[PDB]
């Protein structure tokens, strides 16, 4: 799937987390999360086609999701302790990184 | 390759960039500690043979790898920056990544 499926993806089971009538569907959620997550990471964003791999900014806009791969591998950790809120509350703080990035390169 | 492989890999080029001398070294050292970090995160890890894939203590294993690639790839925006001492300094944070995965799973 290309990059706009992937942040639909990661879109989506966002909300199924908030509204988990559950503890194991944070759990599934999530695993969708980090499959579209390192998906998207091999993808070059349209604001930075003309540009070299090695330059900074592709760097930067990779590192954006080493960071959110290692939230969500960290809230599957929660989820799997059964940590249902704190796990659910990690990923309320996902939000900061893809503000962070859509700020910079979307 | 198996995770003793990568480990080497790992500490002979954090140790090739604590001997410096150019940016140009320190990217060259990063990208192969880069390479290694992706791939020991899909070993399992002696100590964790006979726990599940999705048990927190693998998920733990696996955001480990996640810090350092995510420490790894701030390393490499500064080194093609031609930052090499914040680059270096940067890389020599790794060792806190490194330290801490040992202390829980070696
Ligand atoms: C960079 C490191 C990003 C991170 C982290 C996240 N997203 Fe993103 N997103 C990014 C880009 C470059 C773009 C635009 C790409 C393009 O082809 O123009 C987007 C776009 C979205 C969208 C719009 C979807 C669409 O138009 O089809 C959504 C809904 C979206 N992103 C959601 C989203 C969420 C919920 C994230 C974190 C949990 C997230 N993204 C992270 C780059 C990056
Ligand atoms: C977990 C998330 C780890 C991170 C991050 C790092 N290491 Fe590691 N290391 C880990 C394990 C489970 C093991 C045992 C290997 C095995 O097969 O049992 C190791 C081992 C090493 C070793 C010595 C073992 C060998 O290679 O024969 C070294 C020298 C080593 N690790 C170095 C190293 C460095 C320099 C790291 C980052 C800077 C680092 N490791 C990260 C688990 C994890």
């Amino acid at each position: 799937a290309d990059l706009e499926d992937n942040m639909e993806t990661l879109n989506d089971n966002l909300k199924v987390i908030e509204k988990a009538d559950n503890a194991a569907q944070v759990k599934d959620a999530l695993t969708k999360m980090r499959a579209a997550a390192l998906d998207a990471q091999k993808a070059t964003p349209p604001k930075l086609e003309d540009k070299s791999p090695d330059s900074p900014e592709m760097w930067h806009f990779r590192h954006g999701f080493d960071i959110l791969v290692g939230i969500i591998d960290d809230a599957l950790k929660l989820a799997n302790e059964g940590k249902v809120k704190e796990a659910q509350a990690a990923a309320e703080q996902l939000k900061c990184t893809c503000n962070h990035c859509h700020q910079h390169y979307r």
